[PDB]
């Protein structure tokens, strides 16, 4: 069971809602929205962030890649685990964050930047 064939289905859709109206949870936990088609995707697509930020990454599940940011030392590295699931609540693959290592202020500032690329919420600590 190998996907040999390629396949390409990109969707557009223009129907959501523009509001800050969220509530978060005082856990240390980070959530995202903004899938690119499929749950397949998201890893392909993820990665690529980190390919462009100098951010290495260990494949552990089928859907769950052990994400890394390395600057210089321990002190910018940053050890994270991202994995890719759906839920009918939300009913849009919800990205969590989770900070396995490293530091609090490098996990956010990094955070949001992978966000943007993956056109990702952005939520911000306000």
């Amino acid at each position: 069971m190998k996907d040999h064939l390629i396949h390409n289905v990109h969707k557009e859709e223009h129907a959501h809602a523009h509001n800050k109206d969220y509530d978060i949870p005082t856990t240390e936990n980070l959530y995202f929205q903004g899938s690119s088609g499929s749950s397949g995707d998201m890893m392909r697509e993820i990665r690529k962030v980190l390919g462009a930020n100098n951010c290495d990454y260990e494949q552990r599940e089928r859907f769950l890649l052990f994400c890394v940011h390395g600057d210089g030392h321990a002190e910018n590295l940053v050890q994270w685990e991202m994995e890719v699931c759906k839920l009918p609540r939300l009913s849009l693959n919800g990205v969590r964050f989770k900070r396995i290592s490293g530091t609090s202020i490098a996990f956010k500032n990094i955070a949001s930047k992978i966000a943007n690329e993956l056109k990702l919420s952005g939520p911000s600590s306000g």
